[PDB]
């Protein structure tokens, strides 16, 4: 019923919120793996991970959550201490690389989200 | 009502493909950004992504997503094109980078992994 409902909107804001973050993740290190990495693009996209991260934080009243977002925060830290001016390939087309890698995972990216939309598509059509 | 069970079961086998695969590829470029990449361990992970894709293509009538799987194998190839350049002259100075986005994107990974237990949970219960 009600309780029900409430712990299953919690797995999908969890599984959103860090779908989110995985997104965010993955724009940085597309950025960092063009020639010349835009500077301006990846300190918004560091801002974008950072905000969808502190916003989770706040709106997060479950112990276990608040104990991964917190492991997420430490660790986002760390990846901005080790984040190197560029990754330069010297053999490689760099950009070719990058779009590559984007290509990809936004497609995975993209087929996770398809069948989680079946998934809970279906199970709302079942309740009937 | 069995053939409904089977077209939800289908779907929660794609979403599995679906981490399996973002979880490989996750290995792949935290390989590639070592200062010395192991072009070995690479290869083995391009074949296991390779397999567990063939896996699931082979496994899914749903028309929707099959083509998204075809998509994911198109752009998988490209990306496969780029990786000997890759090993040739590695991109990273020092292994710092490679293993700080490993801790992070592991984190990430799990909390999705918990969600998913958390989602089917309550629609098995249900």
């Amino acid at each position: 019923s009600n309780a029900q409902e409430q712990r299953m909107s919690h797995h999908y804001a969890t599984i959103e919120v860090s779908q989110q973050l995985r997104q965010l993740l993955g724009d940085q290190l597309v950025i960092l793996l063009r020639e010349t990495p835009d500077g301006q693009a990846l300190e918004r996209s560091q801002n974008d991970f950072r905000r969808v991260l502190e916003q989770g934080r706040a709106n997060t009243v479950d112990s276990a959550e608040q104990a991964a977002l917190d492991g997420v925060r430490d660790a986002y830290l760390q990846l901005q201490a080790h984040t190197p001016a560029l990754l330069e390939a010297p053999m490689a087309d760099n950009d070719g690389f990058s779009e590559a890698f984007n290509g990809l995972r936004l497609r995975l990216q993209d087929l996770q989200q398809l069948a989680l939309a079946g998934i809970s598509e279906a199970e709302t059509s079942a309740r009937h």
